[PDB]
This record gives structure tokens, C-alpha cells and sequence, in this order.
């Protein structure tokens, strides 16, 4: 019954390979998102130019 | 009358072969019982394995 013991082993690794991974499509979300912030970033200065022109 | 010494080594005999043997069907069984016991035992494993995950 080290077969136990083994399939005790098959078990915790039964329930390991399933839900131990939080957040990481949440997190590449947020570079993924982050991309998308380094861009616009050169708009603020005409946007200011405008508002520091007007 | 060595004939009664002799009809009485026949009687010995005579009253020898009969019921001289105990429990022999008896223990047999617990072997042919004991046999039956060898089986289940590993059935034991998943069973604790079901109450070992549950």
C-alpha cells in the first residue's frame, strides 16, 4: 500500500495540475493594457501645446 | 483366549477407526475461510485513498 502512498502522490499531484494558477491572464492583462498606455502619451503635448497655446 | 488378546487388539481396533478425528473439516475451513480473506485486502487501499481524498 505504497501503491497508497504512490497513488497518494498520483493524488496530490491528482489535485495539483488544476487551479494553482491565479491572475496571470489577469496579469499580462496588464501590460497588454500598459501596451496600450505607452502610446497616446505623445498626444499630451499638442493637447498641452493647444491648452498652453489657447 | 490369545484369540480375545487378539479379538481385543480387533477391538482396539475395532472402536480405533471411529471418531478419532476432531475438527479437522474445522480447520481446513479456517485456511478455505483464510483464503477468502486474501482477496479484499488490496480493495483496502482505494477504500482509504477514498477516505484518504474525502
Amino acid at each position: 500500500f505504497t501503491l497508497i502512498e504512490l497513488m497518494i502522490v498520483i493524488a496530490i499531484v491528482g489535485i495539483l495540475a488544476a487551479v494553482a494558477l491565479p491572475a496571470y491572464q489577469d496579469y499580462t492583462a496588464r501590460a497588454q493594457v500598459s501596451e496600450a498606455i505607452l502610446l497616446a502619451e505623445g498626444q499630451k503635448s499638442a493637447v498641452t501645446e493647444y491648452y498652453l497655446n489657447h
